[PDB]
């Protein structure tokens, strides 16, 4: 086999546009794999949401790592985890990376936002971000700490999101890429791809770029290919679909006080057993238990 | 407020047929609460499945307890946990109960099956179950250990499921109820309610009875009321609905390499924020952080 | 009388109180059997027993888990050194809630910037967290308690960070006005001069806790003369434990025998007693069939 | 050279080897610095440090977590006393896989029935797990290893449970034939007679590990004369640690002073060294902006 880390690294450096799909628990990870996706996106929003908490580092980094451990155990394709800012400074970030590596996770995506939120000024001006040298050094520490040379570090640049412009975005991307980032994730808050286009034009293909088209989803996918984008992340759609189904199913049963109107609309219990790989255990039990 | 334990206890002892809905993580727990359900069923099948593992005590009891801790943190109504056989003998069972009690879980359902599976004989005869006195004593230990007198212990009788008959079922139910069980969960493998009917007729209302109509779902709910059943558990439908939605959404995006055909079929990102109660944090940040 | 209340009464008592450091369930039980009315959950001791550095390497939930076993093993209150709350006010209050749920009696929070952001070690005074920011964190923790008697101790780092009496006084009054149950005043000196200066200037506005590790030759009655409320014996059990383990391990390594250690260590029977093994033997006799 | 391989070479070496008990990250590091080539992850020591009984009260994942910190803190192999694998063959192999992933080098499994099912303490010999069942558990563990050199030690309880040499021999051969890397032969006697009898009858079919705690006055060369492969110093660090903590805590309790302990315990500087604090100081200088 090919290591999961190697699988992800090849995807980031390939000449084709690659896609990874959001999963938020072991069950969704297996479903994503069975569908044919070559990679999984461990969404920070999805993992926190399934736990019932906010996407503001309320769950501890070890609790996040445990969710991902079950996800990694349930899939053969690489998982790239959204690790926010690394849960602290360079030291907390490299400790996280080593634990992820040991659990089979393929890479981690770190962002250059200030953590945690210390002020509440809600004006209309740009938001200060982590110092560029500090973040670049954080990326360097993670790369230096890896025991698997193919584990990936993706740097998420928050320049556009925070209200700054192309110049700030480019400076940060170049700095992180020079520090060893395996890819740059360029995001924006616009409902169109303009920030992405401006960046790809100025970037001059200095390294793989990852994008998240959630808000500009009507953009033709071939346009990303034309721009030389390396990977697209479908960020949170399984979580969103799960919520719609659970809200709908729950209301139906609540209203009917019966299962008649949901039984034919959901997978069978046997399909759950199949997704749990119950057959493999049945066989193991017949081989390892006395008759 | 009324303690969650008290809420569940009242439901088991009420004169009305009550209903609790399956939830398997913090997010589904909140959705179940928002729908109006007075209680939640922490399904052993659902919790293990969402983790990607089998429903054979592969996840440790503390890992199960952590999932339920997030569930309890995300709901105001009681959660009754399917705790299999208590993860060991009376001592492991009472330790589990105390930890559940401390995390806010309202009750636990324990079953009289042998644990773990030591043999593999796959004939067509009835399956040996835990010794009746041993299980009754286990129930007693849990009751004796409670620090909250309203925490509930539901005893699941496996007599029918294992191939024995009404007589064995009644003997076990009476024994567990005499040991202090707050309710008896009577289950069967039939696709009709015959075992349930035979039991309710012979039971002579010696205590609350809980049933799981998953396989005999076309039975009119009023029939359960006519039999004096105390509670109905809708066992695994949110999990089953979630899987259908995730499989469907994933395939669609996989096939289209676009989000156009799923965006209008799933809840919005803002609905996820609402379910995470992001607004409460925004307000807290404005009150507790310097401007 | 809850553990929280016990600790609150100690902080507000008219006598000098004492709490002994412990770092695991075993040592917490030993501190209790010795007669100490409270336990200090040392940040240095907990991280050291785990084998990591005292710089938030272990996650807050891993720390809470260590403390859970400690609380389960003791009947007297434990005051946890919670660093800066592991984040901003929201992380701090989530921590306080989990500690409350586990039976921990109080948390000590310090006003240092978190985490380390630069490595400049010139001679200047080290900047601390903003006073208003920390005061609000204390308030958020107090406002969040489900148990009115849970204690929040505010550790002032002014003297340590190189600032003067004016800063320490200023900080302490703000944290006390925000609701802190006590102020922990520390120094880097091998004499009690900073403490003496603070107590004189404080004018008994609230209970003061101190750690005399470095100025240990100062007579304890001197602290009583200054009106100090509580003394923390911060890390001697950890230090005694290391001395013992190093000596014992070396003896066995050199002798390739147990002959020279067997008579210098507690018997295996004492370990069983500390584990309350007889209690389980008695429970097994009651809850397991006699045959 | 992986830790697993190191342990395997020790079990199969031509010299008598020694492993020292440790129960947390700190003590594992101390055992390593002393020069020991291996560590014994004592079940009694791990449960005792947590403050619970040695009867699977702590969950297997909580035990694995303690061992994770131990493995992170040491470069030599750790052999974990894994009781009976925490369930049947499936629980055992899942445990082995998680231990492998954490860097643990081997697991010692015992053939006792689990868990306790009756409280009859007459005079008869205690029944053990079925020989075929346990042999198959060993095989399932061996078949499941991702690392060929991970070690499975089979602890035979025949002598302890009151059976004779014939039973011990019979069990050992079966577990050895199933693939066990070594046999741990234990006795309840204060003399080495059961071991002598077993070694004579064994005919060197495989490496044998022993625990001389109870017959500690027997000269070590005698074990070398019998062809014993490894000796386990089972619990002296835990015992030394309790002696130290009890004495230190009492001294401080009685004196209300540190004066009589300060010179008998290691300095705070030694704790920092053991924590590798300087290593972090150096990393901060490299990865944090100089200003």
């Amino acid at each position: 086999k090919v290591k999961k880390t190697t699988q992800l690294k090849q995807m980031l450096n390939s000449k084709d546009l690659e896609f990874i799909m959001e999963a938020h628990n072991g069950l969704s990870a297996r479903i994503v794999q069975e569908a044919g996706f070559k990679g999984i996106w461990g969404s920070g929003l999805s993992v926190s949401a399934q736990l019932g908490v906010r996407d503001s580092n309320e769950a501890s980094w070890t609790q996040v790592v445990e969710v991902l451990e079950f996800m990694s155990d349930a899939s053969d394709v690489p998982i790239l985890l959204d690790a926010d800012t690394g849960y602290g400074n360079f030291n907390n970030a490299r400790r996280l990376v080593r634990k992820l590596e040991d659990r089979g996770v393929a890479g981690a995506c770190l962002e250059d936002k200030l953590f945690p939120k210390t002020n509440s000024l809600h004006d209309g001006r740009a938001q200060p971000l982590a110092d560029i040298e500090e973040f670049a050094l954080k990326i360097k520490a993670c790369k230096d700490s890896q025991t698997d040379p193919d584990f990936c570090i993706v740097a998420r640049v928050e320049a556009f999101i925070a209200g700054w412009g192309l110049d700030e975005a480019l400076k940060r991307a170049e700095a992180y890429r020079n520090a060893g980032a395996d890819a740059i994730l360029m995001h924006s808050k616009k409902a169109d791809p303009s920030d992405i286009e401006a960046f790809m034009k100025a970037w001059n293909n200095q390294g793989p770029v990852v994008i998240v088209p959630t808000k500009y989803y009507k953009t033709p996918t071939d346009h990303f290919r034309d721009m030389g984008v390396s990977m697209v992340i479908w960020a949170n759609h399984n979580l969103r679909a799960s919520v719609s189904a659970i809200q709908q199913t729950t209301k139906q049963i609540y209203d009917d006080q019966s299962l008649v109107n949901v039984e034919d609309k959901i997978v069978s219990v046997k399909e759950i057993f199949r997704l749990q790989r119950d057959d493999e255990l049945v066989q193991a039990e017949d081989k390892y238990l006395p008759k």
